[PDB]
């Protein structure tokens, strides 16, 4: 339930991650792992990363990065109507990484952190407020889902 001017900001924003996606990408696992340490523990190939400075030397993080966020890019990109897009997320998050609602709403404002930090004074109130409707509206979706599933 974004309107087209909000759908319009949240593509806008966007553009700003497209620019260095690996380097966003980075900077919000990192926020991450670092905010939530639990949420490390749930990836094998990076619960060897005890600093935040071998996190930051990890190319094999940034790589992931890139490849959450291009996920994430092609789910703004429908404008809500990612169901398609959606489906196989909730299902590997839910039955096979088993990763609860809560750290999608942990990795939801690392992105909003980031943005401010890497954007300062250039990710204006409006940017935000449709930045994280967007965000709440993934949620919400892969809450849903969840919930068919049964997950907690």
């Amino acid at each position: 339930g974004l309107s087209d001017g909000e759908w319009q900001q949240v593509l806008n924003v966007w553009g700003k991650v497209e620019a260095d996606i690996a380097g966003h990408g980075q900077e919000v696992l990192i926020r991450l792992f670092t905010g939530h340490p639990e949420t490390l523990e749930k990836f094998d190939k990076f619960k060897h990363l005890k600093t935040e400075a071998e996190m930051k030397a990890s190319e094999d993080l940034k790589k992931h990065g890139t490849v959450v966020l291009t996920a994430l890019g092609g789910i703004l990109k429908k404008k809500g109507h990612h169901e398609a897009e959606l489906k196989p997320l909730a299902q590997s998050h839910a039955t096979k990484h088993k990763i609860p609602i809560k750290y999608l709403e942990f990795i939801s404002d690392a992105i909003i952190h980031v943005l401010h930090s890497k954007h300062p004074g250039d990710f204006g109130a409006d940017a935000q407020g449709a930045m994280t409707k967007a965000l709440e509206l993934f949620r919400n979706d892969i809450a849903a889902k969840y919930k068919e599933l049964g997950f907690q």
